[PDB]
């Protein structure tokens, strides 16, 4: 005699076999998944007069706790039964409405942008409507549903109201994003692009996933802002943040030139009161608004270890202090150099100076090695300049402290970062990173929001799925596709700042990464710890590149090389192959099987399109949408509980079935030492960075607490090949 | 053996005890019942082998500070004339200065001095100006004033700590800057007569005119006023210019209540709106950022109406009782109010809240039109489409005058009364905020960028009268001719960081000039602050003032030309602020108009004023010390009030008026001090840093009840108290 309470607000007689009749259709296909045990878990919590909406998401929820190893099949009947709730709340019907009518509604309610009635005829629409498949929406993980409902699918922020459904968002994308290209190629590439991504091939990041058909165009992912030292860069440097914060994107800042605590200003009318009330503005500037209504803002700063305040910035995350001395909601990079290094090994001390007193020092610092060591060494037995000695060794305990209490401490080495790059550091050298680290472009200070002078480095970024490719050659259109589509956004997307358009439109950045590389070496029977897979990531990665800078060559003798090529590497004939680290050749011998060389002529030709092209993000939350483990890194274990806001999720590593042996865990290695040396070799031919993780398990170590020592040896090895970056430090509970 | 000193160029001499007696004769020179053999005791049980000897002479100066009471308060004297001999040695290396154009020459050498010193003025005109000097009045500073002078207002390098002059240079030189662009026939005159005003105690001059008058960095005005917009581009515009002023000497007023509500749509939907609080963060990092020009902290003051709907979030934003992620608590708060929120809570009704981008047209109606007001405000309330919030008028009044007691910092803006009784057209240019010690109140426009050409930032420039300098109410004619002239030219003078402060500064040159040594005024008149024995005398006090300042300025017009936005005024309309008061100061006060307001009243309408606003009564805490007048209005907190690290200073004249002053805890309660507010603001064409006072043990179980506070919070609205500034709670 129980009641329902129906969409339409009226109450009619609970039926449990219109219940089991959804069940039924989102059990299609899998295997050791059980209908009664869902109706067990659901019935229990219904009550007279329950909405109807309440008793879908019930079962939902019911079918995603069942989600296991003895049962993985449960994360498609949890997604499937998700997909047809979505399906109701944006067309209050199962079956999507056509293309062309969907669009035109969504543009009347001021949802999609207008330019989709524009570019595209009612034809074209029909036509591409010819190109969805939306049973791939049955395709998806448990996990990946629920990124979508909750970060990706258009919806009212305020009200949570859904408007679209997957395969909307995805052929939207590949419309809006061609949507310049010439009708006689045009939809082969809408086509051929939607497959990629809907098929997962390709994975496209949260600004692009979330942001590309929507009135508000901005979907690079990582803005790089150097300040400068003064009121005005300062100022400009905080209206930047602010805007592109709210604009989608995360931050990496650079705040070394600002001078230290203690300098005069104007001479000595003012007495300089530090950096950390700067970092403060820094950091309410960030935390001012979400990222575009999607997540909350995050920002990494960076800053010289030499700096005279180093040892109270190190500390500016540590938990016990008064706010007068602590910004603990942004991250950090230490920017270290050979020479810091060197001090440490012969047990020496490091100078610390406020880079005003110093002049060339700063410079030097990024782009010349040579000069910084005469410089430092002139500066450090001058008696007339403001400096600071400190042990080498209490100095870099200090930062590994930090690092290892917080995990937010990272590091850059600036001298990695600049030898080895596709820029000329004499021209536009490296001198900062971004939030994750992963991201290495050229920047300049800013005198005003608008100075037309200044440079805001944008990368636009997407990931290759390396669990989708049976050969390597597969790479080679995906690169097309990526590359073409990356830098048709480009011109496609807005700029709220000038100095951000100059960089973007100068160099046209881009960072292309990898995803399910932790499944990719589990189905070529590798490991991350032992070395077996060194010579395989060789392979795998000169591939990448290779395939990368190829369509972008292409893509510059049909459009035209970026204005500021001439400032590369690339564009002196010198290529990542030949600026390595060299201690590599002592962990790989896995010989070059591409012609580089007649691709060294043909960049030296006719140019690349881009200045950069690889990056390997962590891709934390936009692999999950092909329910891959994440970026290059290990999972944590067989089915993942990862975080969500809505709950909980339980992901599963693909094909856990026949590959539940050949994964190796996050916590089942040894150490860092296999990890840090595929790093490496990645290095090799990335463009930019990557997001390294350390990790540790104090249980392996006597009395529970990591030594010192095996902190600054991972720090030391990863230096040794070649590591631009070091990420997380993630240590087990 | 012998005992011995270090020079100040290293080397050591035997210590000779008449050499420190004879620098202390020369300082007790025409002082009473002071003992050299005290101070001298007290010093020589410090001495010690190798003691340098600037250390000696810090503790001779400490010796002297110490013996300040209200049985010897002429050791005031005696400690503040040693710090002056020792300030001569650190900026001259010896006592008596330099002569003038040397001391400039070298000073604009080392980039001290503005360029324009040198070529403004002839090495003739510089002796010339040297004649006027008297240095020998560096000898009737006060202790206190000196211990200003060496700390902020002296030019010195504030990584180093060297001093690079001494008091009369300063007071020579802002005369010189400022009159400088004025013809010769008559800049040195007026160079004189300034000088005279400013040395001998007259006229009062503010911290960054004191500091900065001269300098090569040219910001003089204490007080900016910036609106923010409900966007990024006026957050990220107003956060620019709080950190540029901030850094160039001036206090902050923020409005920050068109910024919508936590929870409100952003484009359609595309966003949800995190709330104002964050905002607020960002903007109290920016005030924290710098230094007030190397002399102090910045600060500032943030406003909101009180039917915001996130009012009961931001009133707590100073409560030490919550997590960081909903404090902001280095600011000050103003809570804007109007009648329609006081008859809520005399009726015991409620008070809806809005966010104001829900509400069209009800937040420029709160400022410029009640009636406009309550017609949107009670339409608004009966519409179910419109997001908003009921509370009690009871709960939320006692809310915020809870945090107010608690603090002390959070302060109330009538912003009817700032807009009804004002010199400005509020269909034209509304008053919409105040400033950090909420005695400003000038129009503002917000920005859309930090270069905005259509934004308005409202800037004062400040000065007072030392009213216990004056013998009859007919010299402050020559005084705000003075006053005003001076601070006039000093806009033209000065430069401009943000174009929308250059705006407002130009267009509409608002001036603030107050009073000091007011209780000592009172004083000498025999009349309290409590009783209402003072009212017919403040009101004709203050008549005297504002009719000197309107006329000053009214002939500055006829020279120079009114000022370019004169037309927003109500002045230009014919209208008077002895028109325009509230009528319930009738009640309190029978003293009749003395002087002819209506052919003032004819000579405004015909030939302008060159300034939109004259009046504005500031605390003036740390500007006051230098003439060792008692603060502002505000009544002592005791014959010697303890304000390096702790100074004492004297009333004025303790020995004759030991009796005549009423103490601030000698006070029954508010009453008698809210009347002369309302009195004076009669005539201020701004407003009025209002204290209120309250003494825990006068009450029962000693917590005052919030039926009094209350009760005084109705009574300075009820006489047209524009602001309230301190609460003061007695410890
Ligand atoms: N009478 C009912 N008794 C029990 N479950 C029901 C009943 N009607 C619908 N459900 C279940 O509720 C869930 C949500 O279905 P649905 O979104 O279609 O709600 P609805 O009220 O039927 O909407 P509409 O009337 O627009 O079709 C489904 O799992 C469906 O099986
Ligand atoms: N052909 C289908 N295949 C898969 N899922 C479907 C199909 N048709 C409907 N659904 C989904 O199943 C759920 C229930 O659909 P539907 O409203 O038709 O049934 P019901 O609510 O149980 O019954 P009713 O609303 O007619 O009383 C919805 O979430 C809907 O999107
Ligand atoms: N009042 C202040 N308080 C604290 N820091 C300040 C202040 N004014 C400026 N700074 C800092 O001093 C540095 C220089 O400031 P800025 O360049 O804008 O002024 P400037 O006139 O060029 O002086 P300078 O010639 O010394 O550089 C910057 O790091 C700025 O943040
Ligand atoms: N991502 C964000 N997170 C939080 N607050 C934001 C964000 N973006 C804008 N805001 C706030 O929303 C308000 C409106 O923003 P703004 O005017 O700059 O953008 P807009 O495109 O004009 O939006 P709208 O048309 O809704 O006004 C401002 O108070 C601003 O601070
Ligand atoms: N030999 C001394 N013994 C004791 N007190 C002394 C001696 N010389 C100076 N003083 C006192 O020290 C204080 C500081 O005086 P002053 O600045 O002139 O020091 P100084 O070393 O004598 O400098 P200078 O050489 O420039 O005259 C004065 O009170 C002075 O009387
Ligand atoms: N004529 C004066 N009237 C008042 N104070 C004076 C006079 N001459 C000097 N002083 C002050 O007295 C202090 C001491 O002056 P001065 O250096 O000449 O004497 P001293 O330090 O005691 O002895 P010494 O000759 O060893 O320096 C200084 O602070 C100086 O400014
Ligand atoms: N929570 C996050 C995650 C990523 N990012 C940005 O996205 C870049 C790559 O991170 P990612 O690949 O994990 O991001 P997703 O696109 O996978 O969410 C970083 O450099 C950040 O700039 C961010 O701003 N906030
Ligand atoms: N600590 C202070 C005090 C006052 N002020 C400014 O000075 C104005 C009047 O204060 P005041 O007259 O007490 O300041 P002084 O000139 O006496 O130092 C206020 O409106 C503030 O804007 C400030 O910026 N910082
Ligand atoms: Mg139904
Ligand atoms: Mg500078
Ligand atoms: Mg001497
Ligand atoms: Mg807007």
């Amino acid at each position: 005699n129980l009641l329902v309470t129906k969409r339409d607000g009226s109450t009619e007689r609970i039926n449990l076999d219109k219940i089991h009749r959804v069940l039924d259709a989102a059990a299609e296909g899998l295997h050791n998944v059980s209908i009664s045990q869902v109706e067990l878990r659901s019935h229990i919590q219904f009550y007279d007069g329950i909405k109807t909406s309440d008793i879908h998401e019930t079962i939902i929820k019911a079918a995603a706790d069942l989600i296991s190893r003895d049962a993985p099949d449960y994360q498609y009947l949890a997604a499937r039964l998700a997909i047809f709730h979505l399906r109701k709340k944006a067309y209050g019907q199962f079956e999507p409405p056509a293309l062309y009518d969907h669009v035109v509604k969504m543009v009347e309610m001021g949802k999609y942008d207008n330019h989709l009635l524009e570019d595209y005829t009612e034809e074209e629409f029909k036509q591409m409507d010819t190109f969805i498949d939306h049973d791939r929406d049955m395709t998806f993980s448990y996990a990946a549903v629920k990124q979508l409902e909750g970060k990706y699918l258009v919806q009212n922020r305020v009200t949570g109201e859904i408007y679209e459904s997957a395969q909307f968002l995805y052929i939207l994308v590949a419309a809006c994003l061609f949507s310049n290209y010439p009708r006689e190629t045009r939809l082969q590439y809408v086509k051929r692009f939607y497959d990629a991504v809907s098929t997962f091939k390709i994975s496209l990041p949260t600004p692009i996933m979330s942001g590309v058909r929507t009135p508000t165009r901005q979907f690079s992912s990582c803005v790089l802002i150097e300040c400068g030292d003064s009121l005005d860069s300062i100022n400009a440097t905080s209206s930047a943040i602010v805007k592109y914060v709210s604009q989608r994107a995360g931050i990496g800042i650079n705040a070394g030139r600002i001078r230290a605590l203690g300098s005069p200003i104007r001479g000595g009318e003012a007495f300089h009161t530090g950096c950390i009330p700067f970092y403060k503005h820094f950091q309410t500037a960030v935390k001012s608004c979400s990222q575009g209504g999607v997540r909350g803002g995050a920002a990494t700063l960076f800053y010289p270890m030499w700096h005279l305040e180093v040892e109270s910035l190190l500390v500016l995350k540590n938990n016990r202090g008064v706010e007068g001395n602590r910004v603990r909601h942004m991250d950090y990079g230490v920017q270290i150099n050979k020479l810091m290094y060197t001090r440490l090994l012969k047990g020496e001390d490091i100078t610390l100076f406020s880079p005003s007193d110093v002049p060339g020092l700063y410079d030097a610092f990024f782009a010349d090695q040579e000069e910084f060591e005469r410089l430092y060494t002139k500066y450090e037995k001058d008696d007339s300049i403001r400096k600071q000695r400190v042990k080498a060794v209490e100095l870099f305990s200090l930062m590994m402290q930090e690092r290892a209490s917080t995990g937010r401490i990272y590091i850059q080495n600036v001298d990695h970062c600049n030898t080895h790059s596709p820029f000329d550091p004499a021209i536009a050298p490296v001198r900062q990173s971004n939030l994750c680290l992963e991201i290495a472009l050229p920047t300049k200070p800013l005198n005003d929001v608008n100075d037309e002078n200044g440079e805001i480095a944008l990368c636009t970024l997407s990931a290759f799925n390396l669990g989708a490719i049976n050969n390597l050659d597969e790479l080679e259109e995906l690169a097309i596709l990526a590359v073409r589509a990356l830098d048709a956004l480009l011109d496609y997307q807005d700029y709220p700042i000038p100095a951000a358009k100059r960089g973007a439109m100068g160099r046209r950045t881009l960072g292309i990464g990898v995803i399910n590389f932790a499944y990719y070496l589990a189905k070529h029977g590798k490991r991350y710890s032992d070395g077996s897979a060194n010579n395989l990531t060789h392979k795998t990665f000169e591939a990448i590149q290779y395939y990368l800078l190829k369509a972008s060559n292409e893509l510059a003798k049909e459009q035209g090389a970026c204005p500021w090529f001439n400032e590369t590497t690339y564009a002196k004939g010198i290529l990542p192959i030949d600026t390595y680290k060299k201690d590599l050749d002592t962990i790989a011998n896995e010989p070059l099987h591409y012609d580089w060389e007649a691709l060294r002529e043909s960049i030296k030709t006719h140019g690349l399109r881009n200045s950069t092209l690889s990056a390997l993000m962590p891709s934390e939350t936009s692999s999950q949408i092909s329910n891959a483990t994440n970026g290059i890194e290990p999972p944590r274990g067989y089915v993942s509980i990862k975080a969500s806001k809505d709950g909980i999720l339980r992901q599963v590593v693909p094909d856990y079935e026949h590959l539940h042996d050949a994964y190796e865990l996050l916590w089942e290695m040894p150490g860092n030492d296999g990890y840090l040396q595929l790093v490496g070799i990645m290095q090799k031919f990335i463009d930019q960075s990557i997001s390294a993780n350390t990790n540790y398990d104090p249980s392996r170590f006597p009395s529970g607490k990591v030594p010192m020592q095996q902190l600054l040896k991972d720090l030391l090895t990863a230096y040794k090949f070649g590591v631009k970056t070091l990420y997380y430090q993630n240590t087990r509970d």
